């Protein structure tokens, strides 16, 4: 029965993102519809409940790419469209081409920001939307890795966006790179909401240590903050 509605929504949204790539003019209703599955109880109770190992964890992985590519398309439209303290020095890892909250953040704390993105169409989009955003904050967009920011020891805060798959794995080559109090919030979705997330993994006990988990039964993502 849930195995179903899986389904429907996999057709849905491969649907929606072959259409709306031919199109800009639906997407972002069904992802909210999508969230009010994920967060129904009822739901939760049957995802659970089924343990059918190998065709569920195909429905995930499959639901993840094209809800994650759906989300980064969300936010090309958006751009195209249109178109912590101060001392302080954060890293969102994973931008992205609309990067709202990226400005939100700048503009009520006034640190520094560095976003990184693997996609030069989010970087280039990103850039410009800052420079009529936020011109006068200190935020630099770049497509650079982890381990090529130069001033990667000065960074204080790191988030990750929840729908970057190997996430766990930037997250393990940041620790020789960054100060030693450096704090870390990683978005994620365990159970139910690894369907428009991914999961959380267990760190290197002599490297990362989650001294925070905060579990939302009513938000879309949760979160887990990490030192060292
Ligand atoms: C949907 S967007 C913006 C963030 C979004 N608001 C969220 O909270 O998930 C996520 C972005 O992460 C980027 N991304 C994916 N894998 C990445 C990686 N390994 N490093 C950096 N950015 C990555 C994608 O290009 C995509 O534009
Ligand atoms: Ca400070």
């Amino acid at each position: 029965e849930i195995k179903l509605i899986l389904q429907q929504y996999l057709e849905k949204f491969e649907a929606h993102y072959e259409r709306v790539l031919q199109d800009d003019q639906a997407l972002e209703t069904l992802m909210d519809d999508y969230s009010e599955f994920i967060l129904n109880p009822i739901y939760e109770q049957q995802f659970n409940a089924w343990r059918d190992v190998e065709e569920k964890a195909q429905l995930i992985k499959s639901l993840q790419y094209i809800t994650a590519q759906c989300v980064k398309q969300v936010q090309v439209i958006r751009a195209r469209r249109l178109l912590i303290t101060s001392n302080d020095k954060l890293l969102l890892v994973g931008s992205g081409a609309y990067p709202m909250t990226l400005i939100q953040v700048a503009k009520e704390t006034g640190a520094s920001v560095i976003g990184i993105d693997i996609d030069p169409q989010a970087v280039d989009l990103g850039r410009r939307i800052v420079n009529v955003l936020a011109p006068n904050e200190d935020i630099t967009i770049t497509d650079q890795k982890v381990s090529e920011l130069k001033d990667i020891k000065d960074v204080t805060h790191i988030i990750f966006s929840s729908t970057i798959p190997l996430k766990y794995s930037i997250l393990e080559e940041l620790y020789d790179l960054t100060n030693e109090n450096v704090v870390v919030a990683m978005r994620f979705g365990d159970g139910i909401k690894a369907i428009f997330n991914y999961p959380s993994q267990e760190t290197a006990e002599d490297k990362w240590q989650c001294v925070n988990k905060h579990m939302r039964p009513q938000q879309i993502f949760d979160i887990a903050l990490y030192k060292k």
